[PDB]
């Protein structure tokens, strides 16, 4: 069984749970505030910073390298633009770094530094969602918060180097399927993808509490 399929299958249940977190349920209904949106986007800034630091560390490592697509996929620059938009020019000392965000970052560094063969789980969980469902979330955000089609404040959700998210997704999955796989690696990769998803749920839980 192909890795791309094994991951989709292993995470379909937890994905249902993630969409139904209180924060995402409210987000999807069009009830996201600037305060709530700023918190989540600041937390992603930290998460994608860590993810992409570890990607760069492992770019030549054959357990990751076939997924090395910085120009197309990396979000850190986009998130910096969004931070300047939402938080102003002194955003680096305005933005929060919540405990659940720190916890996700920690696991990202553990994976990148000690278990790089699992980094694909984390890239899969974030980037493939951003290319799929994130495009729906973009539209809802834009409408909720009166964000302009010209894209300011939603750079995260915009992939100017990818013509067509569906075709790129199909390429990315094809390339995942070229990673050297043993039963050991495959089983732990799909476990770590479930952990990535839980880390996200835990963040959304935390943000919702901080908002109430
Ligand atoms: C309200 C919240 C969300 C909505 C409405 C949403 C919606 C979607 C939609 C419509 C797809 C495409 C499904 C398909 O192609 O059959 C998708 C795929 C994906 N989503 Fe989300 N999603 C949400 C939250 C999340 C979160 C929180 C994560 C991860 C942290 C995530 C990760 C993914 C991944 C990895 C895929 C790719 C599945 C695959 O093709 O293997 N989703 N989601």
């Amino acid at each position: 069984q192909d890795l791309s399929e094994a991951l989709k299958e292993a995470t379909k249940e937890v994905h249902i749970r993630a969409e139904n977190s209180e924060f995402m349920r409210n987000f999807q209904k069009g009830q996201v505030s600037r305060e709530g949106f700023k918190l989540v986007m600041a937390s992603l800034y930290h998460i994608y910073t860590a993810l992409e630091e570890e990607i760069e560390r492992n770019k030549q490592n054959p357990v990751y390298a076939p997924l090395y697509f910085p120009e197309e996929l990396h979000r850190r620059a986009a998130l910096e633009q969004d931070m300047a938009f939402w938080y102003g020019p002194h955003w680096q000392e305005a933005i929060p770094y919540t405990p659940a965000t720190q916890h996700y970052v920690k696991r990202l560094h553990e994976v990148g530094g000690t278990h790089p063969e699992l980094l694909v789980a984390h890239a899969y969980t974030r980037y493939l969602g951003d290319l799929s469902g994130g495009q729906v979330l973009k539209k809802i955000a834009q409408k909720a918060m009166a964000l302009p089609s010209s894209g300011e404040g939603l750079a995260f959700f915009t992939f100017p180097s990818i013509d067509n998210p569906t075709k790129f997704k199909q390429l990315y999955r094809a390339r995942m399927n070229t990673l050297e796989m043993t039963p050991e690696v495959k089983h732990r990769v799909t476990e770590e993808a479930k952990t990535a998803f839980l880390l996200n749920i835990e963040l959304f839980e935390e943000l919702q509490a901080l908002l109430t």
